[PDB]
C-alpha cells in the first residue's frame, strides 16, 4: 500500500535526504524474511489512519533481504542492531534516535508514535 522509494547504499540514502530537505522522511529497513515487516505490511502500513498520516511524510525503504555487502554497509552507517527498523528524519535532515521503532507497532500504536516522533 505505502509508495516507497528504494534505496540501496549509503550514498543512495544520502542524495534522498538532500532532494528531501525541506520534508520528514521515514526509513523502512525491509527483508522478505523479517516476520515483523511482513506485520507491518498486513495490520499497520495496511491501515488508513497510518497512511493518511503519513501522507506529507517522504517514504523510503532499503530491502536487505540478501544481506549483500552493500545492504550491510548501510546497517553498519545507520548502527542498526537487527531488523525490524524504521528511522525517522526531520525536515532538516536529522535523525532523533528515540524515534527508531524496532519492534512490531500496530496501527494504534504506530500511529501514536508518529504523533510523538
Amino acid at each position: 500500500h505505502l509508495n516507497f522509494t528504494q534505496i540501496k547504499t549509503v550514498d543512495e540514502l544520502n542524495q534522498a535526504l538532500v532532494e528531501a530537505k525541506g520534508k520528514p522522511v521515514m526509513l523502512d529497513l525491509y527483508a522478505d524474511w523479517c516476520v515483523a515487516c511482513k506485520e507491518f505490511e498486513k495490520y499497520t502500513f495496511s491501515d488508513p489512519q497510518v497512511q493518511k498520516a503519513l501522507a506529507d511524510t517522504v517514504l523510503l525503504q532499503a530491502n536487505v533481504t540478501a544481506n549483500d555487502a552493500q545492504d550491510v554497509a548501510l546497517l553498519k552507517h545507520l548502527n542498526v542492531l537487527g531488523l525490524p527498523t524504521i528511522l525517522f528524519f526531520d525536515g532538516q535532515g536529522q535523525e532523533h534516535p528515540q524515534a527508531r521503532v524496532t519492534g512490531f507497532m500496530d496501527a494504534e500504536t504506530f500511529s501514536a508514535h508518529l504523533r510523538d516522533r
